[PDB]
């Protein structure tokens, strides 16, 4: 899990993206995509059934204060729900994996947005 207090929830548009690579490719399909910027207080924690795991310091990590949240798939389910300014958590189902919300991970497809590809906490 983590918890972050979000200040931008981006839009869900048609924008071009990666593709799986290396692989046969395809368009950049125009997906109807977003993200988010969002402020960091505590990092990533232990999933702690009644209690929770402690929120990370993000005082040893000086880039991204805030974090680049990016959604496509079954996260365009949750475009409406946030408003930004606001503390969310994100709780995950999945092996554990802290230092996860800066640079992107191996478990899905090597799919990286236009301009968010890499750019500050992808």
């Amino acid at each position: 899990s983590r918890l972050f207090l979000l200040c931008h929830k981006e839009a869900l548009m048609k924008r071009n993206f990666c593709v799986p690579p290396g692989a046969s490719p395809e368009v950049p399909k125009p997906a109807l995509s977003f993200y988010v910027l969002g402020s960091w207080l505590g990092g990533t924690q232990r999933k702690e059934g009644t209690g929770w795991g402690l929120p990370e310091p993000q005082g040893n990590d000086d880039n991204d204060q805030k974090v680049h949240l990016i959604f496509f798939g079954s996260s365009v389910r949750w475009f409406e729900f946030l408003h930004p300014g606001q503390v969310y958590r994100l709780i995950a189902p999945g092996p554990a994996t802290p230092m996860l919300f800066e640079k992107d991970g191996s478990s899905c497809i090597s799919r990286r947005p236009l301009e968010l590809a890499g750019c500050a906490s992808c």
